[PDB]
């Protein structure tokens, strides 16, 4: 029985090769997630085919309809068996779905064009002149709606009555929009794809201040399947045999065609 | 019904207080830990009782015996609801008990007596004999050893990177033995060595060390591995996911961060 | 019963919103003024209706008529039943109406255009020609004025010192006149009329209109005097103790001084 | 009928005077207050006799007693007519009996010994080498435990339960200690208090940061009294005719016995 594991185009996630067109099958992608599935199926011993989700979204629910759209959708929905991709670990997404151990810590982290004068998050909320805002319909933005803090307050109110939309669809828009902006406009996206980014040409972003908060990418199953607990075991074993670290050096720094 | 809370005595994470003779009950204890247990009594409703585990070991399987000793140990048996401690999430352990979302990152570092200031144009250096595990494994002059029965202990034990096999095979062959009964007895043995002993710890205590009165310890290199510190729950028990929800809680509102910037760096006497 | 609130449309205290032609009610305005009222309401329960005076005044006596005018004198007759503004306390007010304690300090101040950064080793310094009332005074090349139906006129006119006394004596004689009818007005002709007049106004809005854009005027010297704004209300009112309770309340909870940082230093720019 | 007036020795409110072992009445007081008191009984027209007020504090609720002592007892219990003295505005005091307006606007502060490691009040919450503590009995003490702010909950959970006693039955004393402390005291105390204290000899005692909040001092009157509008009127016309400046001209900086 083929395992359909959803997932999404991000880099250095998951990519689509160089000459796809002529590749067929999960031969056709490769990433830091791709290497992920091959691990996890050689663990369990299961085989897999990878599915790109419908539409670029990670997950999150719409205006009072209850309804996950993206990866999260497509798991509670049957469409899916299993997400190995970035998924962020929430509240709201774990009790509709189990997640496995974090492979990958990360954190809320803002970007700008190459001493900046914003540094932490909380002069970036007072001073009003750069404009600043996260990815639509990620796990970033729904950490600023529900957040309690005065300046996370600030920040989302700030956001949500902005003209135009601060937000973008895709982390790739984002970071085409701070390029472009000539410093005027900050990206909010995790630790993990800034730093990426910032390794790479042409290496006009910066990563400045701090992290804002800690999270973790895991491993997402339908509620009540029976593959939660050997991938959570596989995930465990990858992470204590090295595998993880040496994945994340080989798709973060073997390559690294920036200046530094 | 009243539930068993089981923790080990480590800082900040448990300590007693300073008027501990004449109290009862959990107001004894004072730190990371204390307080956790508190959020997570408030977020899920119950009422519970701290203890501390005997023989003071976080757990592990003793060989040849397969008998669990530690929190973890006294966890499987049944003696305790919930640990509520710096519990490391292993591999070894999740096959055993069940090991909530980490509430606190960590890695394994290496902690050496801070040496003197160098004194060459008036400008003050820092200058060590060891800079990472590598070069830390390469020579032979300064000792290193980890904590018995801990997480550290069994990773470099099943660890099949060449540099961390070598590390582990100096510290079975080693005499006098490297290893330490207690956290607290390894930074006494790095402190009294003369910068003659290494200590591979947890990077939480490492920093929390560092930051405290003499302040004569540093950290060295980076971590060795990224892990996680869970709450632990008997396998098959109904305390497993109201506790895991009560984690990712405690993450997104920020209590998690407030508290370990206050128990860690508000008391930065150094 | 809903009670009619007056306010005057004075930066940072009540500003017109952008999108104000769709909004109706209370969430028109925006600004220190609505955020005071919005506390006093929710410490004593009532339900308030802000207005702003048609002829747009603080509030003056009449030469030969002794008719009150402004937010006092519409106060005074009854067509409001409580001022939330940045009303100043005088003596003059506070036979007619009754002040609670000051919610905001200030003090006459004076308004010049920011001068040129000079330069001589590769130092810009600043260099103005007036850094106290004394040599304002004793100087004829610029001019300088006060609003009109304000406090500092009051001040100025009634004051016994020699140097306000020859202020005074100045702005009476003064051809064509230095007095203006709005704030704005006055910042206006003083950003216009390059370095050629002073404005005196209030601290507060000296301190707001200098942190913000263009930025191209500056405060020199201190404060001629010490004041403060209070919440007017008609004599014999029921409204005059619990207010005054409220504000005593926000100043211990330091509602004010956020409001103040908020609406002052945080929207600052240059 | 002469009005009975309750003050207390604080300087440079009420001194004692050099030679008053020789004199008697109300000319063997001098100070801020004493001109104060003379301003308001020659506005108002009233003969008046200063008296010191028994305990040498300024008023505060004893321990579940509902008893007020100090000046303000005096005031309530009907012992004195009129208090015209450094008592702080406060909305505890305000229920009991009647304030004029503010003669003199003030904060609390922190003064030192003479690098500047303290900074802010924030620091000086974060920082556990330095003691430092309050006036018993005063309004300072009242303001950090009714205080909700998470500094100054800090700043007072620390100060109350402190050994050996944090606290100062007099300010002399306060200032006494922080001087011979070296450096290791801190006392907190209003800025006006802090400034003469600091603008006279030896000088050893230096003001940090800014002022934590803004109060004032008022003539104090008991609750229903006749006296409580002139007093106020003569307020505001000494405020407006610039006595209350250059009674603290005179008091605070005409003397100048330091080098700054
Ligand atoms: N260095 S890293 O970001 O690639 C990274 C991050 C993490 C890893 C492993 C790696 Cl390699 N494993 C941990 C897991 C392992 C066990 C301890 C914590 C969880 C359960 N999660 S983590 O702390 O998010
Ligand atoms: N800054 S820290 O080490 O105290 C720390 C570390 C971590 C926190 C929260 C904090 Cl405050 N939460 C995360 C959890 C939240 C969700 C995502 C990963 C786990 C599940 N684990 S963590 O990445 O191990
Ligand atoms: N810093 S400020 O100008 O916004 C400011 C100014 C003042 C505040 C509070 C603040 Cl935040 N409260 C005082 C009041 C409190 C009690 C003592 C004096 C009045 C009654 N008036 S004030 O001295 O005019
Ligand atoms: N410069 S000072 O501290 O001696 C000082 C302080 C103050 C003065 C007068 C002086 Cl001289 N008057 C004001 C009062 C006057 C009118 C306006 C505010 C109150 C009512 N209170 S105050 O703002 O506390
Ligand atoms: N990776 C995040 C979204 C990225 C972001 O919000 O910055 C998620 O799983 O939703
Ligand atoms: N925290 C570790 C013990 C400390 C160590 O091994 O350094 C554990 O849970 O096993
Ligand atoms: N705020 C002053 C008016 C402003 C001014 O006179 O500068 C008043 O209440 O009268
Ligand atoms: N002046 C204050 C006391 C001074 C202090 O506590 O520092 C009062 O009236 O209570």
């Amino acid at each position: 029985k083929t395992v359909v594991v959803t997932t999404i185009l991000e880099s250095p996630y998951v990519m689509m090769k160089k000459n796809h067109e002529m590749l067929e099958g999960n031969e056709r992608y490769e990433g830091y997630c791709v290497d992920l599935a091959a691990e996890i199926a050689k663990h369990c011993g299961f085989k897999y085919k990878l599915t790109i989700v419908g539409d670029g979204k990670y997950g999150a629910r719409d205006a009072d309809t209850k309804i996950w759209n993206g990866m999260v959708g497509e798991l509670v929905y049957g469409k899916a068996d299993i997400a190995i991709a970035p998924l962020t670990i929430t509240l709201v997404r774990e009790e509709v779905i189990d997640f496995s151990k974090p492979f990958m810590s990360l954190g809320i982290s803002i970007m700008i064009k190459k001493v900046s004068p914003i540094e932490s998050a909380e002069d970036l909320s007072k001073q009003t002149e750069i404009a600043y805002g996260t990815l639509d319909s990620g796990s970033t933005k729904e950490f600023f709606r529900r957040s309690k803090i005065a300046v996370f307050d600030k920040m989302w109110t700030y956001m949500r009555s902005a003209e135009p939309s601060v937000f973008v669809r895709t982390t790739a828009e984002g970071v085409a929009r701070v390029r472009k902006s000539k410093g005027k406009y900050a990206y909010l996206l995790e630790s993990t794809m800034n730093e990426y980014i910032e390794q790479r040409k042409p290496c006009d972003t910066m990563k400045v201040g701090g992290n804002l908060d800690s999270k973790g990418y895991g491993i997402a199953t339908p509620k009540g399947s029976s593959l939660g607990t050997p991938v959570n075991l596989a995930v465990l074993k990858l992470s204590e045999q090295g595998v993880l670290d040496k994945l994340k050096n080989k798709w973060w720094y073997d390559k690294g065609e920036c200046g530094a």
